């Protein structure tokens, strides 16, 4: 095995609250009611365009093309100002160590997350050093459960999908590694960790056989 492609939030952090927070705000600003904790599950991994359509569907408004456009950026100015005061204190148990262990045994390391604010929380948390490239989910066809960001994160850093371990936490995630032919492990409730202090190097090489 070559590289690892990382979600990020799930894996290397999770802005999770914040993302159904500003979620939250938008929904009750445009008096959509029913965007709860429960409905956000139904959020993790999905792209922000896809996330408002999932809202947008509960109340079936349709707001063509351009509104739904500014809806997405009224979600994200809120949301960008809620993760202002992220740092290298929200890293995830075990993540630097492996990062550092991954770069020293000379695995490439990829960002394949559906968060255009990838880079930013990245940077924050002090660990944009270690990552040979990040998946841009601009340029991305579809938002998972499509493997086309994991097919991405591989291709930046010159590897196959096939040559990579895929670290996700979320169902549409893990659909999307295993659609892109790379490996799956997840970490949450086939192989499962019930966290990331599991995620060493050691023991995803022993997966890996
Ligand atoms: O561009 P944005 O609005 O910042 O991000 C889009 C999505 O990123 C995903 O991050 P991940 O794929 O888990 O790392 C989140 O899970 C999801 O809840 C969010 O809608
Ligand atoms: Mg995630």
């Amino acid at each position: 095995f070559k590289a690892v492609l990382f979600d990020l939030n799930g894996v290397i952090t999770d802005t999770a609250e914040y993302h159904f927070r500003a979620w939250k705000a938008l929904a009750e600003e445009i008096g959509i009611n029913g965007v709860d904790r429960q409905f956000n599950e139904q959020l993790k991994g999905v792209s922000r365009e896809d996330s408002l359509q999932k809202i947008l569907d509960l109340a079936d408004k349709k707001v063509s093309a351009e509104e739904f456009k500014e809806l997405a950026k009224r979600k994200n100015d809120n949301y960008v100002k809620m993760i202002q005061d992220v740092s290298p204190a929200d890293v995830y148990p075990g993540i630097l160590q492996l990062l550092k262990d991954l770069r020293s045994n000379k695995i490439k390391i990829a960002l394949a997350s559906a968060s255009k604010n990838g880079p930013f929380l990245l940077e924050r948390m002090n660990l944009t050093g270690y990552f040979d490239a990040i998946a841009d989910p601009a340029e991305v066809a579809a938002s998972k459960p499509a493997p086309d960001i994991f097919i991405a994160a591989a291709h930046a850093v010159g590897v196959a999908p096939s040559e990579s371990i895929g670290l996700e936490d979320s169902q549409a995630g893990i659909q999307a590694i295993k659609d892109s032919g790379a490996l799956p492990i997840g970490v949450g409730r086939i192989v499962i960790v019930p966290d990331t202090s599991h995620y060493t190097l050691e023991f995803l090489k022993e997966v890996w056989l």
